[PDB]
């Protein structure tokens, strides 16, 4: 719709990546819930700045932080972004990032189409 409630937009947008499985019943989200710890792996933070994950951004939800669609989309992208940064294109975490950021997309669009 061109007139959203970006509160309600938010929400359904994060249990979309929260509740979605894969055809092999694979819930993908479940490689996102915690970010690796900055004390226990120098490898992953030699790539990645910023870390994010599903446990920060589901309490950002709680906080009523996400009234604008374009927060969680940053968030995402950084979480995404985060995870193909260290990890490579073979891996499960790779592939669940490109399939979970396309599916935000897909389902953000059409909360916000015209």
């Amino acid at each position: 719709s061109m007139t959203v409630d970006p509160i309600a937009v938010c929400h359904e947008l994060y249990n979309t990546i929260r509740d979605y499985k894969d055809e092999q019943g694979r819930l993908l989200c479940e490689l996102f819930i915690r970010a690796p710890k900055r004390r226990n792996q120098p490898d992953y933070y030699e790539v990645v700045s910023q870390p994010i994950d599903l446990m920060k951004i589901q309490q950002k939800l709680k906080m009523e932080e996400y009234d604008d669609v374009n927060l969680l989309t940053a968030d995402f992208q950084l979480l995404f972004n985060n995870a193909k940064s260290y990890y490579k294109p073979d891996s499960p975490e790779y592939k669940a990032a490109c399939k979970l950021w396309d599916l935000y997309l897909r389902t953000r669009n059409e909360f916000v189409q015209k």
